[PDB]
């Protein structure tokens, strides 16, 4: 059996996620009654896209969710400062990029480090992005396949900004090694689940030379940006500031794309699963904040009240999905092996 | 058995180099096979598309010839795109309104297919590919030949093709009356709809094809000569700090990005499995990279004349070339194919 | 036995991109193979090229290393082509003059190469294209590796490289003091010299390899992404009955379109002969076609910050694939290249 | 197998002393051996050309005879390129516009051939040479001898001719709308056909000829007296200010050395083979250049009489003591050629 952790992208909404990953290893530490756990020790191959991606580094790189959470927790205000998500315009907007990179580049910097490369790295990691340089999209994974090893000497911190350097969100995310900008990894694919199943039947092949999807288990934690659409007040305009509202500046045809790739690709998974007649395999574990509505979701709100609802529908959920739910752990029952280069 | 799949990419103008290829390929059959009045969709049980290559494919469904098809596109390609609205872009328009509208193209559907004739008419099965922007998931507009899905048989196909061309900036979100919801492009979730109706070939049709597997699966991949796209790399060396107008051009870059990198990754994925199942001769793909000069040129916006004589000659030329050397060409229409009863 | 050959296009910057290449496969060696103080020409018995191809040979033949010249020339191509000469291109500024100077050519091969050195010191294989302006026969510079011609002996390698690389509108004709014959570009004649590189071994190297057969013999034709290039398909359309301004924009669109017909024409003669004695696996191209955007910014002498950048990365990137996945090209590093002695 | 090949070297207005040449071995073949009604075509299994050495070529493989040829010549050679146009090269007038109209070499191919034959009527196998503008690649139009090459079938001789013989600063590019590509002078990649005619022989000219070897192919290169063109020296000196005009006279001194070279080439690379084979007896070339002209004074569009005469008396006087003292002519021309079908 294969156990593959997929993380969506959701910015401050992976909040969610990095909270969840946090009390499931509080879960496990006082039931299980283990010492000095970490949950990136439970899985195969840790895909992410976005800060879900600078999330599944952070767990490949040995970090643990709690220390991680606390990081998030701290870098979540100055990453997204209220300044930034406020006073946005149109003529701010086109003239520069909303939000800045030196902070989240300073926060995954105290995430993970500096000088880590996917070379050092003990767990294999599949991240997804954008190549704006070339246009085909680009996947920093560590060398576990022996014909795709070009990323041993890429710095994990560069992948982390190059992978949540939103369209809009952010700038394009140079990177020094390959000479080429990067953009983010939602616009291939926010669920990088079915691609990470992919990777794991078609490219570690000769880690387990008889892979099936009867024996890939996939632990896929959304950032409760799934059911997003453009809301039909702003929609049914399509005249004059109307329009500039319907496109806004950017950020709503990347938030449909991302929302779009998701679905897409977490749907053709599904369906694949039911013609192999393995649903069980496939655990998720996402929900929908209520007093929210569709539209409502932000990617960049980093409100206290945001933050505390993802704090409470995080742990909330982590907690009545352990109690009641059996495939999960199943998933926290063995611990993964060393991927040793 | 053998199931053909037609894959139609969506390059908007450059549909007429599809058109064109089609149109040529019929003519070579009639000439060289010795038939009469031929239509290049008989011969596909499925024909998948996006953007203007679902209009095409709605087109070949609804038994229209590739070179009437070819001709009314010609024509309706020069409308659709007006130099008075490609000239004029600039930015303090483009941000009151889309670059054109979506009348032209209204026209341009209503008269290469017809306005009244629905999902359910047609006997041949049909993919359009869209993103629907009121519930944020993709809708695939297929013909009811799946009991479970059938929400489509009182839509008509000018709805489906509109729903599908109309790219994010470049037109409005069509507006579709009878499901109360607003369509995207679906070239945003997939621009080769290769891979998914190779998935739906699997799994959506396996009432006409109880025992059907993914090695007697032939796919006749026809590209828009847009297989490769680039951000300029000075607009990334020196704009890579200003948003929008300056390294996204009024988010046309954005939507070009998206759809050459999920256009890439969906075929990177067909390429991946096919050469696994050691069956990588049954994908056949036309499609040629545009020289330096002329990619810089020709785009899903132009209708002048030298864009339009530059695809249907690559067109006829990758017609005669592919047809004259690949066999496999010749095996795609070497048989007819049975059309679908509901 | 087996004989290899090493042959390098012109580009401008795109000798950039080849340079960078060539840098990137000889640190894999280094790296990969365990090796230290690799030069990547002591391969190869027989290195030919064409303008700045040709300005790369003769450095790697005068015993220079990859990233030496790769380094050199970043700030030297930075120097060669300035955003000044650049800008006012017009059409009187070219009606009264050249687009460029030739000196910091002079000094850029001056720093890779020297000026002292001469074609008799050499100790690898060297062949140098390139046109003779003054009695219409194609010269070409070689050191002599053959007893019955050694013109050459006592040319410098400096002036062999102005000589190639002169472009007949982008630079001057180089003058040969000695010869007193002036000299333009080698790709008027052969921008990809591999074909002649096989004629040339299959004929002159009758003394160093009698058993001398197309089946032992591998070529590396490393490309400087300039496969492909047509002309604008509006100004065909439109200005196809102008002069010397609009159509053929003077020697830039003459000259480009010459050397891509002669690319193209040779590269399909090597093609067919190989296909011809079954030995296809001998010709090895590492080159790429440039996507719509970086098409009318990677030009022939475009030597712009995100333009080297974009070059770099592109080298980096197709070195790195085609050293991981193609046999051929570690096959062709496996032993060394036994020097020739004059 | 005594395969025969009548290559023509390009030449513009040049091509007067090859058809003369043409006609008067005709005459002395019907005054030597008795015969009537002879044709120079039928002696040839296939015939290449270039530019009007082309246009010749379409003409005889379309079964007329030379002298027909030669007459037509001396009316539409004088009527192609006119002392009006050819005292005013200027400056201003050929940077607005070309220096001779497409009508006037149309006409004279009509009157020639006729403006409704295709390639599939003829009964005599020839290439014709030329560079696709649209497309950046040289088109090569043949007869289908070949199945696998032949969509050439259902275009027009007068088309090709056109296509071929359209210099880049002299005739502005030739437009076929079969094919919706413009195209250029074959003489920029090949103006010397002889060694592709071989390759064609060879390697392509296979299904009637499966046992086919260089040592059983001959070759009459028949030049049009251009081969020692070169750039006059005062004119190279004179390349800083007002001189510097002169060269790269308007891009026609970059076409007629790129066409001068490539013509040496292709030679040089034919004895090259042939000595190697020792079979240099196969290839006469049956040109001599005349006395009263300088070598730089070379030109292309000269139709003033004593040219005409010149070049006429230089044809005669050839074509006589080459059929008096050379037996390869006479070896040559001894057997009428099979005619081919397609």
């Amino acid at each position: 059996e294969i156990k593959i952790l997929s993380l969506n992208g959701g910015g401050v909404r992976g909040l969610f996620t990095i909270t969840l990953l946090a009390e499931l290893e509080s879960i496990i530490e006082k039931r299980e009654k283990c010492e000095n756990v970490k949950i990136g020790d439970y899985f195969d191959l840790i895909t992410g896209t976005s800060i879900g991606g600078i999330l599944a580094l952070g767990l490949a790189s040995g970090k643990s969710a709690r220390e991680l959470k606390e990081a998030f927790e701290i870098n979540a205000t100055k990453i997204f400062p209220l300044k930034r998500f406020k006073n946005k315009q149109w003529w701010n907007l086109l003239r520069r990029s909303i939000y800045e990179s030196e902070p989240l580049y300073d926060a995954v910097k105290s995430m993970i480090g500096e000088t880590i490369k996917f070379e050092d790295l003990n767990r294999r990691v599949m991240i997804t992005s954008v190549n704006l340089s070339t246009g085909k999209p680009k996947f920093f994974k560590t060398p576990h396949n022996p014909m795709f090893t070009m990323d041993r000497e890429i710095r994990l911190i560069d992948a982390a900004m190059a992978t949540s350097a939103a369209p809009t969100y952010f700038k394009p995310h140079y990177i020094e090694k390959l000479e080429n900008y990067f953009a983010d990894g939602g616009l291939v694919a926010n669920n990088p689940s079915y691609i990470g199943i992919r990777e794991v039947l078609i490219d570690m092949k000769n880690d387990f030379p008889d892979a099936k999807p009867e024996n890939i288990k996939v632990l896929n934690i959304g950032t409760l940006s799934e059911d997003y659409c453009i809301s039909p007040e702003t929609l049914s305009k399509n005249s004059g500031k109307g329009y500039l509202s319907l496109w806004n500046m950017g950020e709503r045809i990347v938030l449909s794309t991302m929302t779009a790739n998701q679905h897409l690709q977490r749907f053709m998974l599904l369906r694949e699963f039911e013609a192999l007649k393995i649903e069980k395999n496939y655990v998720e574990i996402d929900e929908t904040i209520p007093n929210e509505a569709a539209a409502e979701i932000t990617l960049d709100n980093a409100s206290e009240g945001c933050l505390k609802a993802l704090r409470g529908s995080g742990k909330k959920l982590a907690a009545e999905r352990y109690t009641k739910n059996e495939e999960l752990r199943n998933f926290f029952l063995k611990k993964a092996e060393p991927f040793v280069p």
